[PDB]
């Protein structure tokens, strides 16, 4: 796992490539009921969370994914008040969601209470999210949880672990119809998508599936050095046929961006995040 | 390479590394100038490494090569005379010669061995050298730049402060340039300095980036400078139709990608503008 002062992330889902991060200190390494949980202090990326050997987050670059997965759907809804987060154990998405004055309630369904405990100790900049009075924390498999809800949420965000392990249930295509049912009449969702440089084929399949369920479906991406190939995508679906994901229905003023202490997201960034490389544009359109 | 993998370490991106799995070592010799290592990787095709730094992979080279040529070329109303500094692999050349307006491309490469290894092991890049527009020159592009005055519409540095004044002198009146820039996730402080430096020499300077998995942190930037105070780098003065993108066999660049490439994450927007 950690060899000669370095941790190397390998996975069959990104074959023949690897990020390694230099390790200053092992902080924590224990198996929960669900997954292997490894935390270390890296030399140059601050603290790093690893779940079943896949990097979940680093303190240095967390902000780009966290701000983007939160603000892409929230800024694409005229009045999001009830929000659902599936996953999100580190508290980082919550941190970003609760920043919006419109949001009154955020329900978070995390399967693994141990991820929460560990993040509260080792990811303080992320787990500050758990101090919000708007949070309802729920325990369980988000797949089965989604079934409990109908016409309940304005926004659903899936901040998922990886395909093996407990997140597999969130990768069943039926989950997307569960989310459609849980959403209000005009609700929107955002899920962790695929990297367009690694799994464009899966993005194309997922987009065509969602297009069969939802009037408006979009893919966006952000950059983040410590996800495979240095970026990741988001699936965005709306039940509102007038939603234009590419042009924020809630543009943020520079005052708001400053007040929200955003380090990645702003309204122009939002727009540009849907402009894909020609190969990806061609494949999806 | 160790245990079947090549690991790229460099003190300029400390504490981090890309490894690529090696299927077969193909070439490993020092030239007059640098260590040259070519391997067939498992999933990125052939990989050229100079002094331990990854230069290109066949899988993803198209992003950088397309962007470094089309950003300046599509920001000039009629680029006819082009200069490439570096470009050993032929790839930027490949992209430049696609433009009907381009009549001559001078390429100054210091290391003739890089050219020969690329012709053998990077054939999809080295097809650039079959262009009739090429004038191939040998030597240090720095001292080469001194020889030229009022000569080029566009200068691209495809690389492994004074140099920028030399480029300005070498450019025509309304000439433009594109140099490989820093990664905004790695050296934003250096981008800020270089921008302030260029802004002192040129009426119009801009920074754009592209994504490319096998450069450090998964992306790289470009410095764009123009001697024409009317140049708008962000909005291409030569937009491409879908038919043109198609005929040009572009896999990364198009006119929307050109525009978006200047839209920086907030931390960098703030640092370069505020
Ligand atoms: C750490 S967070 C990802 C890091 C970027 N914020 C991913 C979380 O998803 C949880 N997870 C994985 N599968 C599920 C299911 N099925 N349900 C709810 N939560 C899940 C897992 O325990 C991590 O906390
Ligand atoms: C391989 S290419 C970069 C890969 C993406 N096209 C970098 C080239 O720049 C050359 N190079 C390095 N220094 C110089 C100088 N000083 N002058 C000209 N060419 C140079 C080097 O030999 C490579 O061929």
């Amino acid at each position: 796992a950690i060899r000669e002062g370095w941790f190397r992330e390998t996975c069959s889902l990104w074959p023949g490539q690897a990020l390694s991060l230099q390790v200053e200190q092992l902080l924590h390494h224990r198996r929960s009921r669900y997954q292997d949980i490894l935390v270390f202090r890296s030399k140059t990326y601050g603290n790093v969370l690893v779940l079943d050997g896949v990097i979940q987050c680093t303190e240095r670059d967390e902000f780009s994914y966290q701000e983007m997965i939160a603000n892409l759907p929230l800024c694409s809804h005229p009045n999001p008040r009830k929000v659902l987060i599936i996953g999100g154990g580190d508290g980082g998405v919550l941190r970003e969601v609760v920043k919006h004055p419109s949001v009154e309630s955020v329900v978070q369904c995390e399967i693994d209470e141990d991820v929460i405990q560990v993040s509260k100790k080792f990811l303080p900049g992320m787990a500050i999210g758990y101090s919000s009075s708007k949070l309802t924390l729920h325990v369980g498999d988000g797949f089965e949880f989604m079934k409990q809800n109908q016409d309940a949420f304005d926004v659903i965000i899936t901040d998922s672990s990886d395909p093996m392990g407990p997140a597999e249930s969130l990768f069943k295509e039926s989950y997307y119809q569960l989310m459609k049912t849980a959403l209000k009449e005009d609700g929107v969702l955002c899920c962790q998508g695929e990297c367009q440089w690694l799994h464009l084929d899966l993005i194309k399949e997922m987009r065509q599936f969602c297009q069969s369920l939802f009037p408006v479906v979009a893919y966006a991406y952000c950059t983040i050095p410590t996800y495979p190939s240095g970026q990741i995508g988001f699936m965005l679906c709306s039940k509102n046929p007038s939603t234009n994901f590419q042009e924020p229905v809630q543009p943020l003023t520079q005052q708001q961006v400053a007040q929200m202490q955003l380090k990645y997201y702003n309204s122009d960034v939002h727009r540009a995040a849907f402009v894909l490389p020609e190969f990806a544009r061609k494949a999806l359109n």
